């Protein structure tokens, strides 16, 4: 699965880790995170994230 | 997937659109919406909805 | 699916029933419950639960 980065604050969503404190378990692809989730650091929505392409 | 309507207020849940502001992504069948979700307009529970049959 | 028990208060999570008032539908395996869910009786996290083995 791909990593996504918040373009406002640089936080990286890593699908291996998830975001368990906000209900997003390990192994969750970014597209499957509920659409009301926000960046843990900056508080902005999913629409300010983009794929980390290698 | 089928559309469901709130029988209290007439809101239509359309699975193609979801209800993304409340965490229900596009493509979510009504049976899979978490059971604590409520109608966005009237605030009533899933048990007041019924299938829109054609 | 296996039942899990809260080791703090003895609550039993039964996957057939779920915990629908807190958004966990019937048929949800414990591993798939969002990781910010807490025991309905004692308020403690998933890390204080263990499998009920028969
Ligand atoms: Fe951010
Ligand atoms: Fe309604
Ligand atoms: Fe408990």
């Amino acid at each position: 699965m791909k990593k996504y980065t918040c373009t406002v604050c640089g936080y990286i969503y890593n699908p291996e880790d998830g975001d368990p404190d906000n209900g997003v378990n390990p192994g969750t692809d970014f597209k499957d995170i509920p659409d009301d989730w926000v960046c843990p650091l900056s508080g902005v929505g999913k629409d300010q994230f983009e794929e980390v392409e290698e």
